[PDB]
């Protein structure tokens, strides 16, 4: 059984999430203008804490885990994941413009668990995809609900002239799964070398 | 000027896509998504996408004749095709930037156990295949990696959307429960402030990330 609360000004971006688990999306300008100029200076805006704090103090509790996407953050990975699916009330707060007041997370850290992750090294411009990623990696590990892949293939055993692999076909289950062990490897190797501890390209 | 072509089984789940795209930039011809719905391409009055994996094992495979149909009416010679996969090559900001100039992005989102690899091979032969993952997680099918892709490709694209880690940002006000804004940040001593967040970042990529030094 798991609660999600994500927190969000653009809470419309969040629709694609539509008795286990509950996803429960909030306005945060309902606590309320949420940004201003950086102190220090630099292009941009930054997210107020004063609107964060309230939203959060009304959310959660000392049992949340709070996930703030933040292309600064720790890697969110399988592991990961798999570490929150047992979790009973994950709070995502998402920002955007160039990011949230770092005190909310301080703050927040004083009472409950806090994780500021990334989901992959590239830039988006908010925590709203981000949020998206994270629930549905975690919700489909929730109880009750290494190397690469290899390829996959269904029927008909030939089309527009290319064949399903013949030993895929001849229904000898030790050879099916040492080729596919092999498709592995290769594509590990080539896409991945750094799962088989190798430098990446 | 990008077009973007996504196909799915899901097509409400991009919905949120067409809603981040600012007017300005759709009526100046700078962008255009179109999302489809790969049953439109079915052959069966059951609408089947998915088929039984040759060689056994869970799950299920989509049908390449439906995906071929689909891809042949929608791509042409030109077309950079992105399958998501959590076999795929890594999805990066460089990846982003290179995409981000092409004319013509089809995003072919699946389910279950994949795509009949086929599908992606026969394409090959004749435009630009990329097959990708967003992230070292699994996912229940392509559509979530869509909607990064989209938004980290689009945003590099001129007034579309609208190394280290950086470190802490701080905005008004300077106090708030009990936690002072670094007073550097307030100095007015603009050297000393990038010095002090070059140091944040060495700090905060040695903790979060050590795998980028
Ligand atoms: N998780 C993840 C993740 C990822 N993997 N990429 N980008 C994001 C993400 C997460 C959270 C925020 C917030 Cl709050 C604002 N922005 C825009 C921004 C901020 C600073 C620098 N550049 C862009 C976010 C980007
Ligand atoms: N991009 C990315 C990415 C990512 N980073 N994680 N998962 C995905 C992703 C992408 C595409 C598909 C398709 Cl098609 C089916 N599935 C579910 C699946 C397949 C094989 C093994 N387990 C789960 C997909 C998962």
């Amino acid at each position: 059984s798991m609660k999600i609360d994500v927190v969000t000004i653009f809470p419309e971006y969040l629709q694609p999430v539509r008795g286990l688990v509950d996803v429960a999306v909030h306005d945060l300008r309902r606590w309320t203008s949420v940004d201003d100029s950086p102190y220090g200076g630099g292009p941009g805006m930054v997210m107020k804490p004063t609107v964060w704090g309230d939203a959060l103090d009304e959310i959660c509790t000392s049992e949340t885990l709070l996930v703030v996407p933040t292309p600064a953050g720790y890697p969110f990975t399988q592991e990961t994941a798999w570490q929150w699916s047992t979790e009973d009330h994950l709070v995502i707060a998402c920002g955007r413009y160039e990011g949230i007041d770092q005190r909310v997370a301080d703050d927040a850290a004083t009472r409950m668990r806090v994780r500021e992750v990334s989901i992959g090294d590239y830039v988006l411009n908010g925590g709203e995809a981000a949020a998206l990623v994270i629930i549905e990696a975690v919700l489909r590990l929730v109880p009750g609900v290494s190397l690469l892949e290899g390829p996959s293939y269904t029927r008909p055993p030939s089309w527009r002239g290319m064949d399903v692999p013949p030993v895929l076909l001849s229904g000898d289950h030790a050879k099916i799964a040492a080729w596919r062990a092999e498709q592995s490897r290769q594509r590990t190797i080539e896409r991945r070398p750094d799962l088989l501890g190798f430098d990446s390209p």
